[PDB]
């Protein structure tokens, strides 16, 4: 169809599936594997990628072009990575990945939406694909094309350091959420197959459903480890939102690291190929975790070379190496030479990832469009983000007794207020995990309004704003407030750092909710990735808010505290008394809540 030199696999007019058999015919065995080869950026130069005919690449979490960088400099990146791709023989083009997983959050002055637990509270699907929707232009904004999100993780144990990731622990509320899906990816047409790969072209991304499959069954809510339940519950609890995002066309597939009943994810062929490739008719790329394949042995790290050998002979297709990839490629060249993994596996595995990046438009635009640079942190998905950080609160209680007052909503006219609280001022705190680094971090490490701020903007002209961090009870009822807004919670965590037996908050924390609740009226506004040990809180607090992390738009908050607009949220998690309960879920024999799953008391705008 024309030229002398056409070649099929470089024809956009071209059925995807014509497209892929084109290309995977005239490839080699090292251009084969080096599509199932994603590494870090740090260890990636254009030699690097020419040579070992790389097809992907990541950013983990922190993992950045510089502290504070533009989106200029991170399209100009990820341009010179592709520009080395697209330098080999066949020019097949790198897909580049990233945890964007409540907004683009590894990137400097990205808005930063509530982690999923806070979105369960919304019960709003619709509001959760606009965040998708608004996610996906951020990424594209950077030059990214594939956001390793949605985590549909069901979490059955909130000592689990990633319980925030997870939208509920009731796996109707996680399946609406996969609305997730079609806002980053774009919609699917009307005669569409289920399991198909879609992505609608370049203002939207790849997406992820993480981590296949029960990683939020797992025992004591340990990060990475034993999920011991039959069948039938594997099926009812932990599955079902992958058929979800099957119907809605989910590009990828990542990985868990856990086992179900002794077997590592990682080489479980039964469901990697037995049960989501051949039942559910997967047909995108399944996506290893990071060091994922290493981490089947016991020590990690110990037999690459089964590794190797178990994960692609379960299933997987790519392979997020991320470091050791002359290794990874020597091993896997070495399993094939030997017919130990036989070709039609790697065919397989090229199949799904090109059909994912002829199926995006990837190879029809596989460079970053410099007009797209203005969407980060685009004022309006801040009022966006700001919508759902308001949704997502969820007010525990409302007086001290039945008798008393409505603390909430607070008047913005006063002569003078005190917010409190280490918290209230700190913009790392309520973003938490995965923002800007892996872990989050303290302080002012990126844009965004914190709760001081957010109160500062919203009261009257004549309200004067005190804030202390840490009030003693005595400088409290001196001061002359009419009122006080106290914030405190969990530091930011992520995986096995925030895995925690005692889900007790850091002090000062209830100490100081003490001594200004003791001067003066209070409300209390709790952030945390899960529930924590609140009875004392309660006791100390007129008025108590759960909002969970809410991210960068403080205003968020402050809208339902001023009555701009009422609580609305419900706890898509139960809440229980003590972490001797735990796990505590529905149906169990011993379910005696402090506060049941879909609790929240609600105020009217004023
Ligand atoms: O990010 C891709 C997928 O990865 C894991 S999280 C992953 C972080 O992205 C990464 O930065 C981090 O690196 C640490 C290594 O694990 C350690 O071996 C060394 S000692 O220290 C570095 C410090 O950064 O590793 C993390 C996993 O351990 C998630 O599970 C996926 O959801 C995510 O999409
Ligand atoms: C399946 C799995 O990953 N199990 C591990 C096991 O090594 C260890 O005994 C346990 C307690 O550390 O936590 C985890
Ligand atoms: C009062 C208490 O024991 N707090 C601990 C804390 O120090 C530790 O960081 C956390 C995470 O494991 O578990 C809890
Ligand atoms: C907490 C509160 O005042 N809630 C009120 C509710 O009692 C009332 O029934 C409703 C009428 O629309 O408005 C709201």
């Amino acid at each position: 169809h024309h030229a002398a030199d056409y070649v099929l696999y470089k024809d956009a007019t071209k059925p995807v599936e014509d497209r892929v058999a084109d290309l995977l015919g005239r490839m080699t065995l090292a251009e084969k594997i080096g599509q199932m080869t994603q590494i870090e950026r740090l260890v990636a130069t254009p030699d690097v990628l020419r040579d070992n005919f790389i097809g992907s690449l990541l950013s983990g979490g922190g993992s950045v072009p510089r502290k504070g960088a533009t989106a200029k400099e991170w399209q100009d990146m990820v341009d010179g990575f592709q520009k080395a791709c697209m330098s080999t023989r066949l020019g097949i083009p790198m897909i580049y990945g990233i945890d964007a997983v409540h907004g683009q959050n590894n990137v400097y002055g990205a808005t930063i939406f509530p982690h999923n637990v806070g979105l369960g509270a919304t019960r709003d699907p619709y509001l959760v694909k606009r965040i998708g929707e608004a996610t996906a232009l951020e990424v594209r904004a950077t030059g990214i094309q594939y956001a390793f999100a949605p985590c549909i993780a069901v979490c059955r144990d909130p000592r689990w350091g990633r319980c925030y990731e997870s939208y509920s622990e009731d796996r109707r509320i996680v399946q609406s959420m996969t609305e997730l899906i079609p806002g980053l990816q774009g919609d699917v047409p009307k005669d569409f197959t289920s399991g198909m790969p879609f992505v609608a072209g370049k203002n939207k991304v790849a997406a992820c459903a993480k981590h296949f499959v029960g990683d939020g069954g797992t025992v004591d809510g340990i990060n990475e480890n034993n999920t011991i339940i039959n069948r039938e519950g594997l099926m009812n609890i932990h599955m079902p939102a992958y058929k979800n995002a099957m119907d809605k066309g989910v590009s990828t597939v990542m990985i868990s690291y856990s086992s179900w009943n002794g077997v590592k994810m990682h080489a479980n062929q039964d469901l990697v190929t037995g049960y989501l490739k051949d039942t559910l008719k997967f047909k995108g790329f399944v996506i290893s975790d990071w060091e994922g394949i290493d981490r089947i042995t016991t020590p990690a790290g110990s037999d690459y070379s089964y590794s190797v050998k178990a994960s692609i002979l379960a299933g997987l297709d790519m392979i997020m190496v991320p470091n050791k990839y002359q290794q990874f490629i020597s091993i896997l060249t070495g399993h094939v030479n030997g017919g130990v993994i036989p070709m039609s596996r790697i065919d397989d595995a090229v199949t799904r990832i090109l059909r994912v990046k002829f199926t995006m438009g990837l190879f029809e635009n596989p460079y970053a469009d410099p007009a797209m640079a203005e969407q980060l942190g685009k004022q309006e998905h801040r009022d966006l983000a700001r919508e759902a950080a308001r949704k997502s609160l969820v007010l525990l209680k409302n007086g001290k007794t039945s008798t008393d007052a409505p603390l909430l909503p607070l008047p913005k006219k006063a002569p003078k207020i005190l917010v409190a609280g280490s918290h209230a001022d700190n913009l790392g705190y309520q973003c938490g995990g995965w923002t800007i680094e892996w872990q989050g971090d303290t302080g002012r490490t990126t844009v965004g309004t914190t709760i001081l701020e957010a109160v500062k903007a919203a009261v009257d002209p004549s309200t004067v704003v005190v804030f202390a961090e840490n009030p003693d009870a005595e400088f409290v009822k001196s001061g002359g407030f009419s009122y006080a807004i106290v914030a405190v919670g969990e530091h930011p965590y992520t995986e096995t750092k925030g895995d925690n037996l005692n889900l007790t908050i850091p002090e000062p924390g209830l100490s100081t909710v003490q001594a200004v609740c003791g001067g003066v009226r209070c409300a209390t506004v709790l952030i945390s990735g899960r529930p924590v040990v609140v009875q004392p809180l309660l006791a100390a607090s007129d008025a108590l808010v759960a909002a969970w992390l809410p991210g960068s738009e403080g205003q968020g908050v402050t809208d339902a505290l001023f009555g701009d607009f009422g609580f609305t949220g419900r706890l898509p998690r139960t809440w229980f008394k003590s972490v001797d309960q735990l796990p505590m879920n529905v149906g169990d024999a011993h379910y005696d809540p402090l506060f049941r799953l879909g609790y929240g008391l609600t105020t009217n705008a004023t």
